[PDB]
């Protein structure tokens, strides 16, 4: 019998959240599928949303397949450059397009951030049944400030915009909480299916992405648990990470970097509200946890879980941003917050909140690693990442083997007995997948997927990166690096602490080599200006 597929992705969540992955956040469902499971260490995304679901969808690079860059930060440099069109484009075939026609059921409840008009939609895409929230965030409750030409473009951006198949919806349930809601509408959408064959289940979640919002009840179970800060935070989970296996004992963390304030810094006020929206992110990702829970759940009961491929990952690394920091996020984001909203300590975690947990608490998610989300260093591409799949006889233990997330729609067409139909489909030209098939790896045929001669290219927001092997360059603009390509040997140096670009010139050189040709073969174009801080 072919597999049923469940591929669940969560929304800036961090490394070392889960339980099973060192964390202190209660994940029970998620723990038993990862211990069970297969977990990995070295599986990377691209450094944002949107990029990483084009290429999780595809096989190939996000600069390909239509989100070169984020569509809301679009300049006028790159607008009409293709693999530039901000949505999932026609210059590629998506997976659940190619399972549906091999008699899949397609069935997707969550985040798409793949387009907002009707021929982008998860409906046009392949989905035969969807309930989606269209752009990259919302307010999970479903609260929406005024919109008018005041409104901060960030709000604007991410209004509260479902679709359930081709309908565009014009008002939510009562009760709606969005991680609920995905849960909701992907157990009706299996309760509902045709039992005598399988499906493709897509649970892209919004959490744990701002605005930081969850339920009283699970809020209150973290009461007091992140008083100690993100520092004394990041500590504990360096050494469960350690305690673990999943990182050698003897790494070295990169430095936390942050321009706001430590904690020991704070004002007693302060602190309590920073800790408060720790404490809502821990249950964020415990009721995500939960609604994980209830499909899979259903789906033991039914006795199809064994014969479902599940993979869990997150989608890039854990949110660092300040929101206030980057003007093209305005006009004025925290004055219209304090006109709107209420984040006053006990009202952070509700409808009428809007909060983010800034660097610290980010950095402590992702350490050893170097940074967080939007940067092309490992702290913003390396992510938690799981597979349980009982007939594959690699499961029960922690791989290092490097991975990413373009080989799950060549992974996930093998195991369906499906072919890429190459470079062509529904009469257009389309890329082929740049990652390859874990089957072989998972099935213990060889110890990984890739090998010491594998390139592997990054590019989003003006940073860079180039992956070789174990060996890796990366190039950060200024303000927040030296504008010039640094190296590593990720084997020795995880938290890209010591630039070897001096030591070794050679493989620098051959690096920049290789990352030409990723420009070349992707289509890469950078602008002036990566981004503005302020
Ligand atoms: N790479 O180190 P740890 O031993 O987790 C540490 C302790 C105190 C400050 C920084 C890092
Ligand atoms: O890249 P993100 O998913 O963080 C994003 C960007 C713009 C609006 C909403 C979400
Ligand atoms: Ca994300």
């Amino acid at each position: 019998k072919r597999p049923n597929f469940l591929v669940i992705v969560a929304d800036d969540l961090g490394f070392s959240d889960i339980g099973a992955f060192g964390g202190e956040i209660a994940t029970p469902n998620l723990d038993a599928l990862a211990i069970a499971g297969l977990r990995l260490t070295d599986f990377h995304t691209a450094s944002a949303a949107s990029p990483t679901r084009s290429m999780l969808l595809t096989g190939t690079d996000h600069h390909i397949a239509g989100i070169g860059t984020v569509a809301e930060a679009l300049t006028p440099e790159l607008e009409g450059k293709p693999g530039y069109e901000g949505h999932l484009n026609e210059r590629v075939v998506a997976l659940p397009e190619l399972l549906r026609e091999a008699g899949y059921q397609t069935l997707m409840a969550g985040k798409w951030h793949l387009g907002l008009k009707p021929e982008q939609t998860p409906h046009a895409r392949g989905f035969e049944r969807s309930f989606s929230l269209l752009p990259g965030a919302a307010n999970h409750y479903g609260f929406e400030p005024p919109y008018d030409e005041s409104t901060p473009r960030i709000l604007k951006g991410t209004p509260a915009l479902y679709v359930e198949d081709e309908r565009y919806l014009d008002t939510l349930p009562e009760g709606f909480y969005s991680s609920d809601a995905f849960g909701d509408k992907l157990l009706q959408y299996l309760k509902e299916r045709d039992q005598s064959r399988p499906f493709f289940a897509y649970l892209p979640f919004s959490a744990p992405h701002w605005p930081l919002q969850a339920p009283r009840e699970i809020v209150e179970k973290y009461r007091g648990r992140y008083d100690a800060g993100p520092e004394a935070l990041r500590q504990e989970r360096l050494a469960r990470l350690k305690e673990l296996g999943l990182v050698e004992a003897d790494v070295e963390a990169h430095p936390v970097l942050a321009l706001t304030r430590e904690w020991e810094a704070l004002e007693d006020e302060e602190r309590a509200k920073s800790a408060r929206a720790m404490e809502v992110y821990a249950a964020m990702v415990e009721r995500m946890d939960w609604n994980i829970g209830r499909v899979v759940d259903y789906l033991r009961r039914q006795g199809e879980l064994d014969n479902t491929f599940v993979l869990f990952m997150s989608d890039n690394g854990a949110e660092g941003a300040l929101l206030e920091a980057f003007p093209k996020f305005g006009p004025d984001l925290l004055d219209f917050l304090d006109r709107h909203y209420d984040n006053s300590l006990e009202n952070i975690g509700s409808a009428n909140s809007y909060v983010w947990y800034g660097p610290r608490w980010a950095q402590a998610a992702t350490a050893p690693s170097r940074l967080y989300k939007a940067f092309t260093t490992q702290g913003g591409i390396r992510v938690p990442a799981l597979v349980r799949y009982p007939r594959l006889s690699r499961q029960g233990a922690i791989s290092h083997a490097f991975a990413t997330v373009m080989d799950v729609t060549p992974t996930l067409l093998d195991l369906a007995g499906v072919r890429h139909p190459g470079k062509r489909w529904r009469g257009r030209e389309i890329a082929e997948p740049r990652g390859r098939s874990w089957l072989g790896w998972l099935s213990g045929e060889t110890e990984a997927a890739h090998d010491e001669n594998t390139v592997t290219g990054w590019g989003l927001f003006g940073m860079r990166a180039i992956r070789q092997g174990d060996w890796k360059a990366v190039y950060l603009p200024a303000p927040v690096g030296p504008a010039t390509w640094q190296l590593y040997d990720l084997a020795r140096d995880p938290g890209e602490i010591h630039d070897l670009a001096d030591s070794q010139p050679g493989k620098l050189a051959e690096l920049i080599e290789h990352w030409k040709r990723y420009v070349s073969d992707t289509g890469v174009v950078e602008g002036a200006s990566p981004f503005l801080v302020r």
